[PDB]
């Protein structure tokens, strides 16, 4: 994977939280996977997770931030992020950031990627599931009503 480090524009409890999954008392359906906090008040429309409306609104407006690349200026996942994944694929656009990779794939996974060439990110690939992140089958309906 190619990287990149975002334009210039919470972890403890993210971390917290994501190990409660892993351990199987909390469920991701009832934290935003986005930033941890417990005020979910609806699906997160890509991944088995909540979202808070904060992070909606944020989503909604990040989803049209593009850097001169051509590729999408933040983390899918969290909106924003240090250094980010980009997916091998054009027709894609999609960063993942360090962070939430090794957050919710797992330890390794970020640079596991990186070094991987051709790299799809986790929206591309084939298989839908990569440790915590779990794409929805039905994410495109989710992504319309969601900007809708
Ligand atoms: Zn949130
Ligand atoms: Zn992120
Ligand atoms: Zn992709």
């Amino acid at each position: 994977a190619r990287t990149k480090q975002t334009a210039r524009k919470r972890k403890q409890l993210r971390e917290r939280l994501v190990y409660e999954v892993r351990q199987k008392c909390r469920n991701i359906e009832d934290i935003c996977i986005s930033c941890g906090s417990l005020n979910v008040t609806l699906e997160h429309p890509l991944f088995v997770g909540g979202m808070c409306q904060n992070c909606k609104n944020c989503f909604l407006e990040c989803a049209y931030q593009y850097d001169d690349d051509g590729y999408q200026s933040y983390c899918t996942i969290c909106c924003g992020g240090r250094e980010v994944l980009m997916c091998g694929n054009n027709n894609c656009c999609r960063c993942f950031c360090v962070e939430c990779v090794d957050l919710l794939v797992g330890p390794g996974a970020a640079q596991a990627a990186i070094k991987e060439d051709p790299w799809n990110c986790y929206m591309c690939g084939h298989k839908g599931t990569y440790g915590l992140l779990r794409r929805r089958e039905d994410w495109p309906s989710r992504l319309q009503m969601f900007f809708a």
